[PDB]
């Protein structure tokens, strides 16, 4: 009674997923197909790479192993997708007086960093990230244009303008207050 092995391998991790031990007499057709197995692992997120078994294969005399190789499926989500990773850093300028009351409308400017990534279909964990993008262009930071405090006759602000500031996706929002002093 001969033996034949059918070995399903995950090339990604290197592990064996399944091994089928088949038995029969020399010269008969092995009552087996790799169909069902391959179907089951594809539903798991795996991708076929090669299938060494072939229908019509008979039992000989050795102890042969036939291999079916798989790799992990990959799903790419890119920066324009709803699922992209997004980080927003905003800057707010308040314009007040001695009583901390509104003398000029707020200056507000926002930057949204977006990036795609790749997920492993089998494990479900993410394996890489695409470069950070700002409005569809590759960038890891952005400088906020320095903002000039507007002119209010009767007052003079304690900062003529607030500077440029560079921000990364990680950065904390910017809150800066300008105080206008009444003309003595």
């Amino acid at each position: 009674m001969q033996t034949a092995y059918v070995k399903y391998v995950d090339d990604t991790t290197g592990e064996t997923l399944r091994q089928d031990d088949l038995h029969g007499y020399t010269d008969e057709t092995i009552p087996y197909s790799t169909a069902e197995g391959i179907k089951k692992y594809e539903g798991d997120g795996y991708v076929l790479v090669s299938d060494g078994f072939k229908p019509g294969t008979k039992f000989g005399v050795g102890t042969p192993t036939y291999e079916v190789h798989f790799k992990h499926g990959m799903t790419h989500t890119d920066a324009t997708d709803k699922n992209a990773e997004q980080k927003t850093v905003t800057e707010t300028i308040h314009y007040v007086d001695e009583n901390n009351q509104t003398v000029q409308p707020d200056s507000t400017t926002a930057v949204t960093f977006k990036r795609g990534y790749t997920t492993d279909n089998v494990t479900g964990k993410v394996v890489s990230y695409d470069p950070w993008t700002v409005d569809g262009n590759q960038a890891d930071s952005k400088t906020f244009a320095a903002v000039p405090s507007p002119a209010v006759e009767g007052y003079t602000p304690n900062h003529q303008q607030i500077n440029e500031f560079t921000v990364t996706p990680d950065s904390k929002d910017i809150v800066k207050t300008v105080v206008y002093v009444g003309d003595p």
